[PDB]
């Protein structure tokens, strides 16, 4: 909408106060004009028609319980935009400052979030498996990263290419969580998963097997559930990424860590310059090795560590 840029204040899902960029024209709208061609947050009103209504508020204060998922979807989309722009020189998900749209309060008791081809969508959860999913910065960044993937490598959402697609979203979700630097970890969704259980998460990158996901190619799932295991087999690539950054010895194979920033550079380059819609895990290894070679040189520690990490998870 046409209006003037304003700054509202509210509380997110976890009870924390933050400022948000809004637009005033009669109402205050969740429309942040400070980033690209805008970040827009919508109310789906517990229904499944999308996007729903651009979020309108009378007073620019967003402290109601109903407001909290919108505050966080809006704010964390901003953080994710900033990460891609500042760290990777990428302007929004399409590289040309496409408007970023999110809807919250999608459906009833909805234990998921997704990119629908055009926008992000967040359930409220059922209060048992999830609370409103936009409360997780890693979740928001995971979702926006699906848009980045779709505009770049285009990894098909099934089997190995789909597990790479998933791991890319977990990797960048985590790197955005570290970028914001509030309780960062290598777990996925911990801030919004199972409010009645402390210390767990939906997935772990550092130890995927903790939540039943494979950490070695020999343990890959090859059945048909979950689009051929895209959220399961992602553990193999998540573990490799974790090892590249943090190091470790895994099934006897030692990896020298090179840190998060270099992990991100290597994988961003792989995603945008080498991966294709049909890439498999072996092809990801080759893309990561080539990306590290481009950035750091063939004889570098960075290249050596990429190879060690893929060796450690059984991907040649
Ligand atoms: C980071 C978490 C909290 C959310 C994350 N959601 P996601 O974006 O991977 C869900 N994916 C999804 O709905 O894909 C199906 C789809 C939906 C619309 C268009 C095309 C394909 C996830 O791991 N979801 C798990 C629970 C799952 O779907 O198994
Ligand atoms: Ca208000
Ligand atoms: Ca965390
Ligand atoms: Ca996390
Ligand atoms: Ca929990
Ligand atoms: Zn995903």
């Amino acid at each position: 909408i046409t209006g003037t840029s304003t700054v509202g204040v509210g509380r997110g899902v976890l009870g924390d106060q933050k400022n948000i960029n809004t637009t005033y024209s009669t109402y205050y709208y969740l429309q942040d004009n400070t980033r690209g061609n805008g970040i827009f947050t919508y109310d789906a009103k517990y229904r499944t028609t999308l996007p729903g209504s651009l979020w309108a508020d009378a007073d620019n204060q967003f402290f109601a319980s109903y407001d909290a998922p919108a505050v966080d979807a809006h704010y964390y989309a901003g953080v994710t935009y900033d990460y891609y722009k500042n760290v990777h020189n990428r302007l929004s998900y399409d590289g040309n400052n496409a408007a970023i749209r999110s809807s919250v309060h999608y459906s009833q008791g909805y234990n998921n979030a997704f990119w629908n081809g055009s926008q992000m969508v967040y359930g409220d959860g059922d209060g048992q498996t999830f609370i409103p999913l936009s409360g997780g910065i890693d979740v928001v960044a995971h979702e926006l990263t699906h848009a980045v993937t779709d505009y770049t490598a285009g990894l098909i959402y099934q089997n190995e290419s789909g597990a790479i697609n998933e791991a890319i979203s977990d990797i960048f979700g985590t790197l955005v969580e570290f970028y914001a630097n509030k309780n960062p970890d290598w777990e996925i969704g911990e801030d919004v998963y199972t409010p009645g259980i402390s210390g767990d998460s939906l997935r772990s990158m550092s130890d995927p097997a903790k939540y039943g996901d494979p950490d070695h190619y020999s343990k890959r799932y090859t059945g048909t559930q979950d689009n051929g295991g895209v959220h399961i087999n992602s553990g193999i690539i998540n573990k490799a990424a974790y090892l590249i950054s943090q190091g470790g010895t895994h099934y006897g194979v030692s990896v020298v860590g090179i840190g998060r920033d270099k992990l991100g550079k290597i994988f961003y380059r792989a995603l945008t310059q080498y991966l294709t819609p049909t890439s498999n895990f072996s092809q990801l290894r080759a893309a990561a090795v080539q990306s590290a070679t481009d950035l750091y040189g063939s004889t570098s520690q960075e290249v050596a560590s990429v190879k060690q990490a893929f060796d450690a998870v059984g991907v040649k």
